[PDB]
């Protein structure tokens, strides 16, 4: 009565395998989830525990599509509204992006993951406005899923953010979540606007979401996002042949590993399709390789596009 798929579950365990070894990594984990009813259709991880719900990361970049879909909900930002790029400070520190430009639109954002745009948008809202937020993504909080030893993450208390804080939440840094809470949180993009419940038993009955978005809002940001897989976009190596992609990789931060702390360097990419309609979610994570996008993206392409086959999903374009 497991709602995991062995055909799915299968791909996703040799697919992790082969980057793993490929890339001389520490450990890994893929997560697919039906992106409309919170079920995991597989989850798997490299050998020892559970890390996909027992351990947390800051997430960095594959956080941004939240602050930016916040900023559209509210009204007060529009997808064409122009922003200044260029690298700044609060008080002593600076936010920058990898690559600089000077001005990005809302698309642009999204498309070369500005952390400076990202930080502007969520500029404009008040510490306990993105805290409610984040929180009602579920962030900081237990999903219950069943699994034992399942990791809340941490969203500190909104009274404690200083700006630079506020700034570094907003591009994925500061806050920490579990690679399911993570693949939980983008049902708010797929389930139109809705956080549904993650669950690994087959439902006998429809999910009831809770609204944390306008449909409408959910609809725009999944096309924003399409922009990310291709030509331009940060994440291109996860495009899917025959699909549009709406996805987003960056490189997390471990700082925790079991019981103990640690300090790693964590290649993500998370995404769902079809884009307009989207069937599951895919999340990979693959701990200290030996570049996110070019480590993850296949892993997260073939998991993706070979869940797709397995559902019966047909392309809505033509092969390349």
């Amino acid at each position: 009565a497991l709602s995991l798929d062995q055909r799915i579950q299968t791909l996703a365990y040799e697919e992790l395998n082969k980057a793993v070894e490929y890339h001389q990594a520490k450990a890994g984990t893929v997560v697919v989830l039906d992106a409309r009813t919170g079920e995991i259709l597989a989850l798997v991880n490299t050998p020892g525990r559970n890390r996909a719900v027992t351990d947390m990361i800051e997430p960095g970049a594959v956080m941004k599509p939240f602050p930016i879909a916040k900023a559209l909900d509210s009204g007060k930002v529009d997808t064409t509204d122009t922003f200044n790029t260029l690298p700044y400070k609060i008080g002593p520190a600076t936010v920058q992006d990898t690559h600089v430009y000077p001005t990005l639109d809302v698309r642009g954002i999204m498309q070369k993951s500005s952390n400076v745009g990202t930080s502007k948008l969520s500029a404009m809202f008040t510490p306990k406005e993105m805290y409610d937020f984040y929180h009602d993504l579920g962030v900081g909080v237990r999903m219950h899923s069943g699994f034992p030893g399942e990791s809340a993450g941490v969203l500190r208390n909104w009274r404690k953010w200083r700006p630079i804080e506020q700034a570094t939440m907003s591009f994925g840094y500061g806050l920490q979540l579990s690679l399911l809470q993570l693949a939980r949180a983008y049902t708010v993009l797929t389930h139109d606007g809705e956080l549904l419940p993650v669950s690994f038993e087959k439902q006998a009955v429809a999910p009831k979401g809770k609204r944390v978005i306008k449909a409408s809002t959910a609809k725009k940001v999944r096309e924003l996002m399409v922009s990310v897989t291709e030509a331009g976009g940060s994440g291109i190596a996860g495009a899917v042949d025959g699909f549009d992609v709406g996805a987003k990789t960056g490189t997390a931060r471990k700082l925790v590993n079991g019981r103990y702390v640690d300090y790693k360097h964590v290649a993500t990419f998370i995404g769902f399709a079809p884009a307009k309609n989207p069937r599951v979610i895919v999340a990979v994570t693959i701990d200290e390789p030996t570049y996110s996008g070019v480590v993850t993206g296949p892993v997260f392409k073939q998991v993706m596009g070979g869940s797709l086959n397995i559902l019966g999903v047909s392309p809505t374009k033509p092969l390349t």
